[PDB]
C-alpha cells in the first residue's frame, strides 16, 4: 500500500555508508512495510567505488528497494528527497589546520544546504553525521533558505547508545531496561551524558551507581569510547555509528516509546536557557515525524555547569564560522 | 519471546563478519522475537580487533542481544551452539600453493568439525561461507562424527541472488517478482545458474530472454560478478555476502515462500544422479528447520552437461582431500 519515500545519503562509498545502506534497504530504518528509493551522492573521485556499492545493493535482491540512483551532483541526489543523511564531510589532510577544516566543511555544507532548499521536499528530514556534526548542521540550515530549521538535526545518538551500554554493564541489567538517557550539548569531548533522570528498570540511576563512579568513570569512559574502538580495531566505529543514524531517523519518523525520550541535536529555541540557533543535543520525544524538546526537567548545579561548558564550545565554533563569513 | 539461541560465528573480526554481526543481533536472521547469544571466534592474532567489534555491538544497545562472548578457542565458541556460521578460512599467502591451501583449510575444518561434534547441540545447523566452501563443508562434516551430515551446508545463495538480480535487470521487472531461480553445483566458476525453471512475474524466464543472451551474457556475467565488485570498490563483496548468509540461515530456519525455492549446497544423496557425498548446490524448499531437494524437475541436455561439469570439479577436489588424508 505505501508508496516509496526517497532517501538521500551522501558519503555513500565511505565506511559509515557501507554499513548504513544495506540495513536501510532491508527495511530497518522506516519499517518493513515502507519501500525506499535510495539516491546516493559521492565526490567525483569516489564514483567508481560507489558503482561497486550499487552492484552490491542489487546483489541483495531487497524487495523494498524500489529504486537506486548514484550521482555526484547534489541537485540530483536531493531531488524530491523525503530524508537526507549527510554523512560525507571534509577529510583530514596534513597540515590542514582547524580553520582549514571549517572552511572546507563550510563549503560542502553551504552547497548541500542550498541544494536541499532548491530540489528536496519542503518537509525533508535531515540528519548530519559528518563531523563536526553540530556546526555542520548549523551551516547547512543557515544556507537553506526557505526550509524549516527544525528539520536539520545532528547526531548524538551514538553517544546516547554508548552511555546506555555502559550503564547497563555497570548495573548488570539488560540494556532494554535503561530509559531516559540524555546526552546534552555538542558531539565532542564536551558532551554531557546525564544520569540524573535516567532509570534502570524503574529505579533512578543514581540509586544504583554512586557519584564518584559517575564523574570519574562513566563520563570519561563514554567520552573516550570512539578512541577505544580505534585502538582495538584499527578503524573507527562505522557499524555502530551507522546503527545510531538508523535509530535517530527511525525514532523521529516512527516515534519514541511511551515513557521514554532519546537524544537529538537540534536548533535551540532557548529551551533550558540555551542560546538560540546553535544545534544542541536535548532530550526529545517524537510522534509522527515531529519532535519536541522535553522541558521541565530539574537541572542541578553539576548538570548546569556541564551544560554551559558545552554550549559555550558551540557558541565559539559558531563565532568562528561567522567570522569566516559562512553564515 | 522465544528462549535465546546460541549463534556461533567464526572469522568474526573479518570483513564479512563486520557486515554480518550487526544484522544478526538486530533480529534479521531469526526474527524479531528471537533473542540471540553471539559466540564469536577468531584466531589469536585478531583477538584485539574482535574486542573492538564486541564494543561496537555493545554500543548498538540491541534488545535481542541476550549475550555476547568472544574467544579464540573453538570448544568455547561452539558450546551449545544452535547455529554455526563458519566464515573464517585459510588466507592466501605468497608462494602458498593449491594443495598447500588445501592443507591449511584441512586443518581448520577438521578441528572445527571436531569441536562442533564435541560441544555443539546435536541438531546444530552449520553454514560454511569460507572458501572453498563446498569442500570445506565436506571436510567438516566428515570430521564431525555424531552429527547429521545434512545439517552441514555451504553457501551458494550469493550466486543465487546475483542471478536473480541480473534477470530482474534484463527483463526490467522487480526483483521481488522473480521466483524459482536455481544455482547448481559448486561455489566456483563452474556454477550453473538455471533459467529453465525460473519465473518472471508468472511467465517462464525463457519466454522473455533468449538462449543466446543466457549463454553468452547471463552466465558469464553472474560468474564474473565477484570480480566486478573487486575491480570497482577495491575490496571484495562483504556486505552482500553477509546478506546471502543471513538469508541462507533465515530461509532454512523459518521457511521458503510458497511456490518458491532457494539454492543451498548440501551433501548429495544421489539426487539427480549427482554423486553421493560431495556438497552440491540444489534447489530446495525448507520448513521449520528442515529442507528437501526439489526433485523431479526436467533436466535438458544444456543443463545436464553443466551439472555434470561442476559435479566433476567437486569429485576431483574431494579426491585431492582424501589423498591428503583429510577425510
Ligand atoms: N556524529 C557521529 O557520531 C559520528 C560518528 C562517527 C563518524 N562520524 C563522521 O562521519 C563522517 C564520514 O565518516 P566515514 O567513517 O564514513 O568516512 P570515510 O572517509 O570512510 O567516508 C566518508 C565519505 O565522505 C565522502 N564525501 C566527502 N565529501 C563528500 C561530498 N561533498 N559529497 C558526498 N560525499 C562526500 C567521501 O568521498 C567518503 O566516501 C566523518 O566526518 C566522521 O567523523 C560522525
Ligand atoms: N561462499 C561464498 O559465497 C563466499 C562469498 C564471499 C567470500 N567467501 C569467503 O569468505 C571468507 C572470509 O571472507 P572475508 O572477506 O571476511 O575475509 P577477511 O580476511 O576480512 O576475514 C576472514 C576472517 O577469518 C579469520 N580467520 C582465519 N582463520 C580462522 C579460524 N581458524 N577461525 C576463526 N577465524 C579465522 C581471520 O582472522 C579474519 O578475521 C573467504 O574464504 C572468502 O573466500 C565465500
Amino acid at each position: 500500500m505505501k508508496a516509496p519515500v526517497r532517501v538521500a545519503v551522501t558519503g555513500a562509498a565511505g565506511q559509515i555508508g557501507y554499513s548504513l545502506l544495506f540495513r536501510i534497504a532491508a527495511g530497518e530504518m522506516l519499517g518493513k512495510d515502507q519501500p525506499v528509493i535510495l539516491q546516493l551522492l559521492e565526490i567525483p573521485q569516489a564514483m567508481k567505488a560507489l558503482e561497486g556499492v550499487v552492484m552490491e545493493l542489487e546483489d541483495c535482491a531487497f524487495p523494498l528497494l524500489a529504486g537506486l540512483e548514484a550521482t555526484d551532483d547534489p541537485d540530483v541526489a536531493f531531488k524530491d528527497a523525503d530524508y537526507a543523511l549527510l554523512v560525507g564531510a571534509a577529510p583530514r589532510k596534513a597540515g590542514m589546520e582547524r580553520r582549514d577544516l571549517l572552511q572546507v566543511n563550510g563549503k560542502i555544507f553551504t552547497e548541500q544546504g542550498r541544494a536541499l532548499a532548491e530540489v528536496a521536499k519542503k518537509d525533508v528530514k535531515v540528519l548530519v553525521v559528518g563531523n563536526p556534526a553540530n556546526t555542520n548542521a548549523l551551516i547547512a540550515y543557515k544556507n537553506a533558505p526557505g526550509l524549516n530549521p527544525r528539520n536539520f538535526t545532528a547526531m548524538t545518538r551514538l553517544d546516547h547508545n554508548r552511555a546506555k551500554a555502559q550503564l547497563a554493564k555497570k548495573t548488570g541489567t539488560g540494556v532494554d531496561r535503561i530509559r531516559r538517557m540524555t546526552v546534552w550539548g555538542n558531539h565532542s569531548s564536551t558532551m554531557f551524558p546525564d544520569l540524573f533522570h535516567a532509570e534502570v528498570d524503574g529505579r533512578p540511576a543514581l540509586e544504583l551507581v554512586d557519584m564518584e563512579w559517575y564523574e570519574k568513570v562513566f563520563i570519561p569512559t563514554v567520552a573516550q569510547r570512539g578512541a577505544a574502538i580505534i585502538q582495538a580495531r584499527g578503524a573507527s566505529s562505522a557499524a555502530s555509528a551507522a546503527n545510531a543514524a538508523i535509530e535517530h531517523i527511525r525514532d523521529w519518523a516512527l516515534g519514541t516509546p511511551e515513557g521514554d525520550w532519546v537524544s537529538m541535536a537540534v536548533p535551540s529555541q532557548g529551551e533550558y536557557g540555551i542560546p538560540e540557533g546553535i544545534v544542541y543535543s536535548f532530550p526529545v520525544t517524537a510522534k509522527d515525524g515531529a519532535y519536541r524538546v522535553v522541558e521541565g526537567l530539574e537541572i542541578n548545579e553539576f548538570a548546569r555547569k556541564r551544560m554551559e561548558i558545552t554550549a559555550q564550545e558551540l557558541l565559539d565554533e559558531m563565532e568562528q564560522v561567522k567570522a569566516l563569513g559562512l553564515i
